[PDB]
């Protein structure tokens, strides 16, 4: 439930209520350009940023109450045809102007009744985009795609760091690829919690696929009037590039020594899959024509992420079928159940990429790899008889079974299947608690306050007693092997 | 099973064996540019188009047996890094050169061999903002039709082609022109459908790998390679991934018979599947500049993503309509006065649920019709036949095939979708569709006029096919109306 903005007597945005900041209506822009609002039908100029006087080269009460028909004689008709009334706010029309001051870049979009116009100053790799397109397409897998992405974006822009975040099923982030300036601390591997990108921001980033912060310490430029004359309501700048960045996030960037930010959304199936995220250590305004190149990549990558990721998962379960069949080969020609499955040539640990494994057959049990102590295994198998059905699954049995909280370091994660119905005979794969070393290692990005160092520690805190989650393809192949090994007791 | 090419004593490519033409190895290029092949490791020039002497500005035995290290001193290292040995043939590296004029080098690797394409260009750009605005337009279009309109309109505005169509391949591999933009005073192709034959499987498969090919002049002479065979292996040079590949002579005739001077087409690919083509025709010869073709390639991929999204969201809203309709039937079904009266009620419109021409309602030992249905005795034989079938549901685009005795009934009922209310076909609903018929989109030999007639011939006794969402909702309604007894 949104708060009111600061300019309508809204509360202070603290770290404990930030998920309710109305980031879409700051009533102000960034000072590297200028903004006008105008009536959708009449073209009468209604609002204006204070600095618009100086960019456009006219006086502050001469622009207000003037027609766009007069101000943009060539563009006003084409502008209008490009944005029919009732079209969505995502739709944008661009063109370049030739004015005294100099060359400007007009970027227009319609929010219902209102037209919003953004003015920036304008005016080099000729085949860098085309070659990058073919490179992304001919990359072998998601990692290699992610490498080409971050590398290409860095070559085009000359940013100090270019990362690619991938959002996990639980909304937490992970830096899956990186390209950076020599002598900067790495973020590759860093994960951050869902909190650090509020749902309001996620949702906004799914609609509009680009936003920047050109100077993390610049003063915002208010609109005048701040409220829309049409409705006496705040102006929705969510789809304007020049929107003032949230003051909360601006601090976060400043605490990393980030002068400038930029990020392109990667969207697959109406879902925010990730972000190309760019940081510079000094203020840096990308020229409008170059930002367009990043936008093309944003969409080329959106298509290609989907294709490479789906083809990776095809080849993943393909490996699990061959492995599964190789288990079932030895299972039919079985000397002793325990001996055949404990055989390291088969590698039942490697099928489910497990740290440990409990094998239970003919009234007794054996382990393989890292497993909890003797008595714990008996209580664990006792607990398995409590559960209904053939399959049991969890990323943290500490939650699902309270008495097994102590067993997390050996076995936080669990995947189990009963061979006969009833848990007398069963396989039980176990995974260790999730632990990752810090992404920078030696260096520091900050320290105890708001920042990435805090964000990493507080991510690991959220994953207390949590294991690496089971791939759905592993849970499916577990349940196929459950049915196969039932057929291997036709020898018993 | 491919034939040998014409230059290795291959047979004549007729209209009856064209599905076996080795279109990937014509051993020749189009005369608006030039081609070199070179060794992947050494960079030694092996083959060369006869016209390459002219374009590059050197003599025909001076270029052959020269290194790319010498010829392209700046590019040869970068070229090589961009195309690692064993990388796929789809991967392309481009750069512009500055020679005695400006040339556009386009390189790709086919295993051991490097293939280099030279076309004339300029030193600028991809825009101005026509591409960017078109991207946002495609994205903010409401459905597949509206997307297809923006596509063909935008491509025509950028290129200035005479016609720009969008083909959509059907499940059976036949084509359909779903959208068009053209010059005022040209005959429309919107609605035209063509059979699977007219784009051979070899060409389909090639168009899935490489997403662009042209024919700059439909009556120009091809330019052979010298030598035609590769010195490495004494094997033909695979030009499948080269833009300058000579177009099949068979298709070139087809275009000429339409009065088409120039052709161009971009592949639309969704999930490793050739979904359709942006297809462009000009009535005079027309060479697209390399920089502009790149703009079409970007759209080809933007459209590939967006086709998928709009089409999946259309189908979401389609079955969404069928749920509301289904529930509105089940509302009247529970408060039923007489089964026949309630379902024959035009306020419910059981015809409109499955978009049917006719409907047979069978309840309490008797039957009634609705809309266009075959004669009285035919309906009795049809319901007799339904008792033969196992299960609750029966489905077909042409019952003439599935039931031989109902061949005569096609004009009223070629297509059939049927469901039994109780188990056993005593009580049942039977939707019926007419035979598929379409008017001409706008002589006797090869051409689109022949292709349209021969498409309709293939769809003899065939109806419009049932959407899977209609067959699914049919089977849900089957279970709902069992509950109304
Ligand atoms: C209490 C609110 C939180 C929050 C506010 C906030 N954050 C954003 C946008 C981003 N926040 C991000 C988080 C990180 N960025 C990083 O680089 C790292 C570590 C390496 C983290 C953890 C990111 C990535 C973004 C996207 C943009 C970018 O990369 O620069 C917003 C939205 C602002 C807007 O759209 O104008 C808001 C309101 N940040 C917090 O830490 C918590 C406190
Ligand atoms: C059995 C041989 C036939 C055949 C050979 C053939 N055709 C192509 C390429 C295309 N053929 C197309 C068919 C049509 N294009 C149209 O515009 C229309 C009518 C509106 C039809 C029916 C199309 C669309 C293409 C794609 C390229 C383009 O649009 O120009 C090839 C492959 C070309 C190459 O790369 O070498 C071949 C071998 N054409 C026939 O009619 C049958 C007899």
């Amino acid at each position: 439930p949104f708060f009111p903005p600061l300019y309508l007597g809204g509360p202070e945005i603290t770290t404990e209520n930030c998920e309710r900041e109305p980031i879409h209506i700051p009533g102000s822009i960034q000072p590297h350009g200028a903004l006008l609002t105008a009536d959708g039908h009449s073209g009468e100029v209604l609002q204006m940023s204070l600095n618009a006087a100086t960019f456009l080269g006219q006086e502050p009460t001469v622009l207000r109450g003037q027609t766009l028909a007069a101000l943009l004689p060539e563009q006003w008709p084409a502008l209008q045809a490009a944005l029919p009334p009732g079209c969505p706010d995502a739709l944008q029309y661009r063109a370049t102007l030739d004015w005294p001051a100099g060359h400007l870049s007009l970027t227009v979009h319609r929010v219902g009744e209102l037209l919003i116009l953004e003015f920036e100053p304008t005016e080099t790799g000729p085949h860098a985009l085309r070659n990058a397109m073919f490179a992304l397409e001919s990359a072998p897998n998601l990692r290699a795609l992610a490498e080409v992405a971050t590398q290409t974006v860095r070559e085009l822009t000359g940013f100090d760091r270019v990362m690619l975040y991938k959002f996990a099923p639980d909304a937490t982030g992970e830096v899956i690829a990186e390209a950076r300036r020599e002598g900067l601390h790495a973020f590759l591997g860093h994960r951050f919690p869902a909190s650090d990108i509020p749902a309001q921001a996620r949702a906004l980033y799914t609609r509009h696929l680009l936003r920047l912060t050109a100077d993390t310490r610049a003063a915002a430029v208010p609109l005048d009037p701040v409220l829309n004359p049409q409705t006496n309501a705040p102006t929705p700048l969510g789809g304007a590039v020049l929107r003032a960045t949230s003051p909360m996030h601006m601090q976060f960037l400043r605490n990393m020594g980030v002068g400038s930010s930029l990020s392109v959304s990667v969207v697959v199936g109406g879902q925010l899959w990730g972000l190309i995220a760019c940081h510079h250590q000094t203020p840096y305004v990308l020229p409008p024509d170059l930002r367009t190149t990043l936008e093309y990549l944003g969409r080329l990558l959106s298509l290609q992420v989907q294709v490479k990721e789906a083809a990776d998962v095809a080849a993943f379960r393909q490996s699990l079928r061959e492995h599964h069949a190789r288990v079932a080969l030895a299972a039919a020609h079985s000397l002793s159940p325990h001996d055949t499955l404990s055989d390291p040539a088969l590698d039942l640990l490697g099928l489910m990429r497990a740290g440990g494994l409990i094998l239970r057959f003919e009234g007794r049990w054996q382990t393989l790899g890292e497993v909890p102590p003797a008595p714990a295994v008996d209580a664990l198998l006792a607990w398995l008889e409590t559960q209904p059905g053939a399959l049991v699954q969890t990323d943290a049995l500490g939650q699902l079974w309270p008495a097994g909280a102590d067993l997390a370091p050996s076995a936080a994660g669990l995947l189990a299947i009963s061979v006969g119905e009833g848990w007398s005979e069963c396989l039980v794969w176990l995974r260790p608690e999730l632990r990752l070393e810090v992404a920078w290692g030696g260096a520091t990005p900050d320290k105890d306050d708001l920042g990435p160092r805090h964000s990493f520690d507080t991510y690991l805190e959220e994953k207390r007693g949590y294991a690496e989650p089971w791939h759905p393809g592993e849970i499916e192949e577990a349940q196929d092997l459950r049915d196969t090994l039932t057929g291997a007791l036709e020898h018993h």
